[PDB]
């Protein structure tokens, strides 16, 4: 089934891309796009090339100009679309961490990346920062300052989970201090976006430490 | 990056057998049968979710000196059935309800070897009593009774605590599923453990569970 978009708040929406599992079910990835005037942004492409295009043609056929994708860490359901945006020139960014994890892996690379732990988008729109290692080692959040929305993407796991999910990558023993990071950045989060899985409050955020203390005993 | 079959015991003569997918992008999915061994004769309910993950619970069995009776398979969906075609090469016996036979043969799908009519059958002698409740997860699931072990198997008609939905809906009647359900509770089984298609083994709660779940959505 094709890419949702569907609106959260006043300039942003959350994109959902699906994969059809047979003899499962649907299992389903998200991101956001943040519009401010006629330029839109990208926090995580769509999960494969296909939605990618239909993410670009549903801000386009709005006439927004897509301005930037920013991925938050390597992984497939992160960065699918990068190189098709690469494509239509429009410019991609990753920290320099998931960019040389892409580039090992052999994976197209975002035209542009970022050095430090904190790095803005929009002038301002969209602040990321890295909190450490968690889902991953290259996992990066995106805090959004209008909409008081907190993209958490895979470090944070929604309440329908009773479990961090694919652990192939983590790193188990950091993971609450790295979310324990965001916390002291005491933004005034009013909704957390996981990357799989529903929207949630701030609680995702504790529901996320008590998984990963958890797991490490 | 494959992971491998994993069968663990779950009651004298009943192991929980459970098969992964790796997603990437997202991790592992997986899907439960039961191997039920009675002296050194072993049946399958449902198989493997591949070949080769069919393979090494075939290898299991005989490694352990048991012969491979049969395997039921409780609805048409793959997760159910992908070891038919190689159990059907090695002359083992393959079983599924009438109806769950000519969809697959619908689909031009590997067919078992065998079929029962009824909406009740009997597999090992009492061994395996298997009963057609009505559609719910699709139109042709059936559940699996174990006497000896006190065991219900409701594979993927019944949802584990685990799961806050019905999961795949689109070859479902919804509408149909808690009386379905409620018909499995009318036969009054002494059921100590229910064994979901999808998920953690639970109590006979995960029927009450099922039931909130299937009306929740009829509404
Ligand atoms: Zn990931
Ligand atoms: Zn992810
Ligand atoms: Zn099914
Ligand atoms: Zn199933």
């Amino acid at each position: 089934k094709p890419l949702e978009v569907i609106k959260i708040e006043d300039g942003v929406y959350l994109h959902t891309s699906f994969k059809n599992i047979e003899g499962y079910g649907l299992v389903d990835s998200n991101g956001l796009v943040v519009l401010d005037n006629n330029q839109a942004y990208i926090i995580d492409t769509p999960w494969s090339e296909e939605d990618t295009k239909l993410l670009l043609s549903w801000a386009t056929d709005r006439g927004y100009q897509v301005m930037a994708s920013i991925s938050t860490h390597s992984h497939e359901d992160r960065t699918a679309g990068i190189k098709l945006l690469n494509s239509k020139s429009i410019p991609t960014y990753t920290s320099e961490l998931t960019k040389k994890l892409l580039a090992r892996e052999g994976k197209p690379v975002p035209t542009h990346y970022f050095k430090d732990d904190e790095f803005t988008l929009g002038n301002g729109l969209i602040e990321l920062y890295y909190p450490g290692a968690g889902h991953t080692e290259d996992n990066i959040v995106a805090w959004l300052p209008k909409s008081k929305i907190l993209f958490g993407g895979c470090l944070v796991r929604s309440h329908e989970w009773e479990g961090l999910g694919y652990v192939g990558d983590a790193s188990i023993s950091s993971w609450a201090d790295s979310i324990k990071n965001i916390v002291s950045k005491k933004y005034p989060i009013q909704m957390v976006v996981p990357g799989h899985g529903k929207v949630g409050s701030s609680d995702i955020l504790d529901h996320t430490i008590d998984l990963a203390e958890s797991a490490s005993n």
